[PDB]
């Protein structure tokens, strides 16, 4: 403790535990905060962007999907992580600057 | 022409036809060799980024996906690409280094 929520699915992250609690709360704070709508997950992505570079430096990326996905940004190590929550898949990295 | 196919579907760029014309194209060719299987989307979404770092310059990411999607990377102006081939979402944008 503090432990990933039962309601989260990680699905990958090279990012430690206490950080993978603080990302995904965040991300279920907005999402219920936004009433869960698709039509407003814009706002979560840039709300979730803008926690990301406060807390833990720029820049983030922040991509928030339903249904299946395949991506490549680098064989090189790049702090990273992956989620899901309910119907959405949450995807954020961090690249330079 | 080079004229943009009409299987493809544009969602936002900020390339050129010329551009849109040769990244669309590839990706179409990939899709097409990997007889559109999503269990091989991986190696697609790897030669796209490769494809792009070569012919564009680097950093490129690639993410294929199905069914919606919200994001954000920048408020400032990046080299970007979104489009819609079939049931395959493409996005392809480029960060620094
Ligand atoms: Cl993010
Ligand atoms: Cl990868
Ligand atoms: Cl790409
Ligand atoms: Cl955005
Ligand atoms: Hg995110
Ligand atoms: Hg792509």
């Amino acid at each position: 403790a503090p432990t990933l929520s039962t309601d989260i699915e990680m699905i990958a992250t090279t990012m430690s535990v206490p950080r993978q609690v603080e990302v995904t709360e965040k991300f279920k704070s907005l999402v219920t905060a936004h009433n869960g709508k698709d039509e407003e997950m814009k706002d979560v992505a840039q709300d979730m962007k803008n926690y990301m570079d406060e807390k833990y430096g720029r820049v983030w990326q922040c991509v928030i999907l339903t249904g299946s996905y395949w991506m490549h940004f680098s064989h090189e190590p790049f702090l990273s992580i992956q989620f899901r929550y309910g119907r959405h898949i949450c995807l954020a990295w961090r690249t330079p600057r």
